[PDB]
């Protein structure tokens, strides 16, 4: 029996873009994911979210799933063109009704709500403009953010500037495999800057106009193992630690600057001058968020950009290809608070993706998710026994949905979505994440 | 005999970051190119424009060159950062320091300046807001031609705003195989189109700043055939051509809207209210310059983007795999004539690459490339006798230079360098060339 501390917060998670379908619907602007994604040879299956799981107009249903399964918070994030939809300036009233809607509902039903403010569907109107490569980004998202205070800030507490900044710069910026599809290092590391400055002008005006709120940030994390014991093997985990997992931006945010290693690769492509910007950057936040789902093996590397090569191991895989190495969400959990000591922690992502079917019962028997679930919801418990202020944890996700350059090819819900005809069916995770929740903990 | 006429040009032709090298001398910005170029996989062999020909401090021997092979014309960039390192702003001197030797230089030898304002390096700074995606771009633009106008307009009075736009828009933003390295098919049509309204302001600064000077626009093109007579495949080379040949930019400045084909496959991308500019993109030009390397087969394909894909001939080739069809040339010189009747026209590039060997004598015995060259020197003339007012023909290039994503792997010279020393070494195509301008033709 594993059972977690009192009021521990079960979550799930879902992003705008990957479930609601209807991008321009109610006057909505296009994003940098709606232009993206009807870009030929962007997404697998030339794939879009312009249906996606219709949670548009499915989305209490939705929730009537998440209050059945007796979860305690749900994780979600806000379109910013259904808001506003030039980027900046004119308020979109029905972008606010939809998701007033839904905050109204969660409550109703004792759901406690953690928004994600950016989760990656930038307006393309402010793409035009250059988006994380523009300075005045910071201005804008302070702007958009100000707007999602003033109007849900009244009952949405708890509250998360950006998912995955790293992903958001490096993966859409440097590989251009997500929106908005670039490759310029330079761009890249001016994103990642850009982004710090942009959620530290968000918590400083959260702390204006939000009364009794705690804010945050979502990083991505993998757990990454050395090739060998060999120093520069070890060195090559350190480096890839220090970019690819939090501290990239909570050295910024705690101590002022990058960390060391980054500094050593990357301090041609920042901006000069770069820590003029720090100490508003250390704009003091209330949690962390970490999302988890993989382990790496990785090699000093010669020849490869930043001289690190990951090595494939015999692990068993997701259908991603991802190694599942559940010890890496204690890792991780472990590591921040020694190396950051945050008040409080999330995990605001965990999850698998694995080829469900539908049983001729027309039930989802996915026990591969939920033996996948159960070895990091352990490993978190862990965590917890040795001091980590773990306050919650998210599964993702709620629902199958639109996986970003894979398109619908890769299902990650506890409640499976026929796109034929926009059914739901509970997987047999979610009756098991049900019961976790019912007992507080794993029994 | 294939006389040409009177007055004839015989130019050469070089882009700034593909021969200058010292992209960050004597205060210049950086480019994108610069960016692009420094980010691990874009570019063949890991090559950047860092050192090229490092024709920054070699111009006045590349110059005696042109001079010693009896070269009238030569046509070259000016790169924008050097000028503005910021886009807009501040001017260089330095950066004027460096052109204007250049251009004093040659009209001490008697080799007339036509000079590109844009060959594809933008300034950094302006790519942070946007760059081509970004309306605004043509003011950046505008004011870039004026401060080149002011400086130079006394001396040079050949002028040529864009280098294939098309390339720029499309290579650059949809495919990301260029600068800036983007995919995103409404990014790349915001860019076409503000490629015209920045040409467009730019021509209009010049009737105000330079009175006795002409002015063009430079556009690439390809003969296409049809590979069938099914009606689908005529109709697929005449989306081709509207598309990737100078109609697509033609149709605006001549006709005031674009091609039929290309409004019906590509509206959802363009401004809504692109129309309202399109008076102001009318403003008149001097002379059309149009580029022509190869030909293509095209079908209907109903799997294909814009439905349509290019069919493999047996055909020769160049080390591109490019095929060579030369009559494409007087093709293009014909219905460009037809179609638009520009008052003037220049062949503004024209060249091959092939895998070029220097033998024990020392010398380069590049009979292919001399092959390549007559073929189309013999169908352009071929254009001036059934009427093509064609004013002049440069070849690319003078020098073996940084072929973009290629890298320095594809020669184009019809003189050699060898990078290790920089050494020049005139090729057989270059000592045929300068006796086709002695001759004023073919002989
Ligand atoms: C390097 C290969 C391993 C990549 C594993 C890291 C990807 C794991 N991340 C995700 O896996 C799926 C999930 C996305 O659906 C969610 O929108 C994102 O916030 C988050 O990035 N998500
Ligand atoms: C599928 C298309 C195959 C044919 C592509 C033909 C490309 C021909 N163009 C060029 O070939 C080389 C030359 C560039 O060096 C020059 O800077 C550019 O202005 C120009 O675009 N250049």
């Amino acid at each position: 029996v594993k059972k977690f501390p009192e009021g521990f917060l079960w979550g799930v998670a879902t992003a705008s873009y990957q479930i609601e379908g209807s991008p321009l619907a109610d006057g909505a602007g296009m994003s940098i994911w709606h232009t993206f994604s009807h870009t030929p040879g962007n997404v697998k299956n030339g794939d879009t979210g312009d249906v996606a799981c219709d949670h548009y107009n499915r989305w209490k249903e939705d929730i009537e799933i998440i209050e059945k399964l007796g979860v305690k918070a749900y994780r979600f994030s806000i379109s910013w063109p259904r808001i506003l939809p030039e980027g900046t300036g004119r308020v979109n009233q029905k972008g606010l009704d939809f998701y007033n809607r839904i905050i109204d509902t969660l409550l109703e039903k004792g759901i406690t709500p953690f928004v994600t403010i950016y989760h990656w569907d930038l307006p393309f109107a402010l793409q035009l403009k250059g988006g994380w490569a523009n300075r005045e980004i910071a201005d804008w998202f302070a702007e958009y953010s100000r707007v999602l205070f003033e109007n849900f800030g009244d009952r949405v507490k708890n509250w998360i500037t950006l998912n995955e900044p790293w992903v958001v710069a490096i993966v859409g910026h440097l590989y251009g495999v997500h929106a908005p599809g670039m490759r310029d290092i330079y761009v890249a590391f001016r994103a990642v800057h850009n982004l710090l400055r942009a959620h530290a002008r968000a918590v400083k005006v959260f702390r204006e106009t939000v009364k009794d709120g705690k804010i945050g940030i979502v990083f991505n994390n993998g757990y990454f193992e050395p090739a060998s014991e060999k120093e520069e093997d070890i060195r090559a985990v350190r480096f890839m630690h220090q970019f690819n997992n939090y501290p990239l931006f909570l050295n910024p945010i705690y101590r002022g600057d990058y960390p060391e290693l980054v500094l050593e690769f990357a301090r041609e492509y920042l901006p000069e001058n770069y820590k003029d910007d720090m100490s508003e950057i250390q704009e003091k936040i209330d949690f962390v968020g970490l999302n988890y789902y993989s382990g790496h093996l990785v090699k000093f590397d010669p020849d490869a950009p930043a001289k690190v090569s990951f090595v494939e191991r015999d692990l068993p895989k997701t259908a991603m290809g991802w190694e599942i190495v559940p010890e890496g969400i204690y890792w991780i959990l472990k590591k921040v608070k020694e190396e950051y000591n945050p008040p409080e922690v999330y995990i605001t992502e965990n999850g698998a993706a694995f080829d469900d079917v539908v049983s001729e019962d027309g039930r989802v028997h996915d026990q591969n998710r939920i033996d996948y679930l159960k070895a990091h919801i352990g490993q978190a418990w862990k965590a917890i026994q040795e001091g980590v202020p773990l306050k919650g944890y998210f599964v993702w996700s709620l629902l199958d949905n639109f996986e970003w350059a894979e398109g619908y090819s890769k299902r990650f819900g506890i409640v499976y979505v026929d796109y034929s005809t926009q059914k739901r069916i509970v997987k047999d995770s979610g009756y098991w994440y049900s019961n976790v929740v019912k007992n507080n903990g794993l029994e």
